[PDB]
């Protein structure tokens, strides 16, 4: 039995509606270590601990181009992290930085006996997702941290988009119509750069850079994606197998690649 496997077996009509099984709370970080400020979204009643996902804005943004995740994804069994960072203006790598610094004060509120959170995380299983900047943060993050067990960066750039040292599993979604962070230049090839993980490309039909964004108009497919990526490869759950792998067959998605995942 896994041990890390939380709520009942997944439907695609689950993993599409808005919310997974368990109840979400949320609170502000009162005192941010290393980063500008952040929400944590909790499950109050998982079951079991469950594993801590960082989220990152691009440059000029702030969380509440990232917000919707926070719930989505905690409703099925996760504790999420979505912050601002130090300067709006920061880069890729201090974006980074930044990330791993969330998680590190998650860690820190897990064993904080007045935290909401306090035995909530398990501190072993973390995941990293952003936006544009902060999604080429992620994949950084992944490429100097190995033991984070997924990745799922939207509208990723980053300086370079060679991230052939990376590990760990990686569904990257893009925006086919993004002008800020072309498919074509910044999404595919940091995709077709990685050779040694399980990985995945899904691109939205019309998405503009926004398309993953709070209140887009995909959010049964990409949170069913999201959700089922980080369950699959989070709590090594084979229950999201399918989900996680496969192409979804959607008239909403205008490319999609997978490799290493069966």
């Amino acid at each position: 039995s896994n041990p890390y496997a939380r709520g009942p077996n997944p439907t695609a009509a689950s993993l599409e509606a808005s919310a997974g099984p368990f109840t979400v709370r949320s609170f502000t970080v009162s005192r941010p270590s290393g980063y500008g400020a952040g929400t944590v979204y909790y499950p109050t009643n998982a079951g079991g601990t469950v594993g801590a996902i960082a989220i990152v804005p691009g440059y000029t943004a702030r969380q509440s181009s990232i917000k919707w995740w926070g719930p989505r994804l905690a409703s099925h069994g996760f504790v999420v992290i979505t912050i601002d960072t130090n300067s709006t203006l920061d880069q890729p790598s201090s974006r980074s930085s930044q990330q791993m610094a969330a998680l590190r004060q998650v860690a820190s509120l897990n064993g904080t006996s007045s935290s909401p959170i306090y035995g909530k995380v398990d501190t072993a299983r973390m995941g990293v997702m952003g936006w544009s900047m902060g999604g080429g943060g992620s994949l950084i993050s992944a490429a100097n941290n190995p033991s984070l067990k997924a990745a799922a960066p939207q509208a990723p750039w980053a300086s370079s988009t060679n991230f052939s040292s990376v590990t760990v599993p990686t569904l990257i979604f893009a925006c086919e119509n993004d002008s800020i962070a072309p498919v074509n230049s910044s999404a595919l090839p940091i995709y077709d750069s990685m050779s040694r993980n399980a990985k995945q490309f899904l691109e939205i039909c019309g998405g503009s850079h926004s398309c993953a964004n709070s209140g887009n108009s995909n959010q049964a497919l990409i949170g069913k994606k999201g959700v089922a990526w980080m369950k699959r490869f989070m709590d090594n759950d084979t229950r999201y197998s399918t989900f996680a792998c496969e192409n979804p067959n959607s008239t909403r998605v205008c490319d999609f690649r997978t490799a290493n995942c069966s």
